[PDB]
């Protein structure tokens, strides 16, 4: 089964799901870096800006809704956000499942209030599900209709916007052969990166740092120290919320590579700077940024949309691995 995705300025890739009877539709991101299903609830007080311009879920218009109401909580660097657990039929790419999701009653506004999509679908493992709730993909496996205990991602360059494939891969969007990397500590789609490189000066992640293959992440992230180092060491200036470089001097910034289980994944200037134009006047942003991630998971890096745009990604639960292939 394939889920068509939409790309909002190469920074947000979402899809559509259906909750309830009749199907209440939600625009959502499929995040391999989280494990629950979250949708803005209708019972979400309007006092939260995140609950004013996004589809809300009304249990009141669903014949299939089942009440549980367990309070869920998750603090996210601007943390807070909470709600309760509800059950109901969700539909993804044709498939139907009786899933447990959270209805957001409280939300820290940002970043959400800027989301062109409404909710998030956790593609992560059951080991990290709030309330220890069975993840959606897990439930889909239970039905035994798929072909492979796997699912692949494809983020496009923007302006088809993207595509997720449940239970398989799609050859139309990648070339070459998948080179796999085993998961460090299964329970997380995290792999053992072996050094980041800025081309000549392979100074970074020397030894053995970690890396998250986060589809729900738009940029590539690393500790604040790491990013600072990598940043200026590119001619990249630091701003209020993202590094940049005069637009006209972007096309000649070094290449970035990630030594991942046997191969060198390289991103070029084109892959990491939004070349709004080539003016020698205006500034241009880099699809990279600080972001400090807390343990036990981190501080690991985060290979998000920037990476995925270039390398088609497959997550294979069957063998706790992850493949990468030149995206086409
Ligand atoms: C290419 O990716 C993008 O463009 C992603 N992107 C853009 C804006 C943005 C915001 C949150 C995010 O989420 C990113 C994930 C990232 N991976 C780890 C993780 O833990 N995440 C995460 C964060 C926050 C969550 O909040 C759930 C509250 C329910 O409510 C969530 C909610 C309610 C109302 C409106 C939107 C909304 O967000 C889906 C759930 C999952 C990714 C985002």
């Amino acid at each position: 089964s394939s889920v068509i995705l939409t790309n909002y300025m190469d920074t947000q890739y979402y899809g559509e799901i259906g909750i309830g009877t009749p199907p209440q539709t939600f625009k959502v991101v499929f995040d391999t870096g989280s494990s629950n299903v979250w949708v803005p609830s209708s019972k979400c007080s309007r006092l939260y800006t995140a609950c004013v311009y996004h589809k809300l879920f009304d249990a009141s218009d669903s014949s299939s809704y089942k009440h549980n109401g367990t309070e869920l909580t998750l603090r996210y660097s601007t943390g807070t956000v909470s709600g309760f657990l509800s059950q109901d039929i969700i539909t993804v790419g044709g498939i139907t499942v009786t899933q447990m999701f959270g209805e957001v009653t409280e939300m820290p506004a940002l970043p959400f209030m800027l989301a062109e999509f409404d909710g998030v679908v956790g593609m992560g493992f059951i080991e990290q599900a709030i309330g220890r709730v069975t993840p959606i993909f897990d439930n889909i496996i239970s039905q035994g209709v798929l072909k492979e205990d796997v699912f692949s991602f494809y983020y496009n360059r923007d302006s088809l916007g993207g595509q997720i494939v449940l239970g398989g891969s799609d050859p139309q969007h990648y070339e070459g052969n998948f080179h796999y990397i085993n998961l460090i500590k299964t329970g997380v789609w995290q792999i053992q990166m072996k050094g980041v490189s800025v081309g000549s000066s392979t100074l970074l992640c020397e030894d053995g740092c970690l890396a998250l293959v986060d589809t729900g992440a738009s940029y590539i992230s690393g500790s604040t120290s790491s990013i600072e180092k990598l940043m200026e060491a590119l001619g990249a200036k630091k701003r209020l919320f993202d590094y940049v470089v005069k637009c006209n001097e972007g096309p000649t910034l070094p290449d970035i590579s990630f030594h991942l289980g046997g191969k060198e994944y390289t991103l070029t200037s084109a892959d990491y700077v939004f070349q709004e134009s080539y003016s020698s006047k205006k500034l241009c942003t880099l699809a990279i940024h600080a972001m400090d991630i807390p343990p036990p998971t981190g501080p690991t890096w985060a290979l998000g949309a920037t990476f995925i745009r270039k390398f088609y990604t497959e997550f294979d639960r069957r063998n706790n691995r992850i493949g990468f292939a030149l995206a086409r």
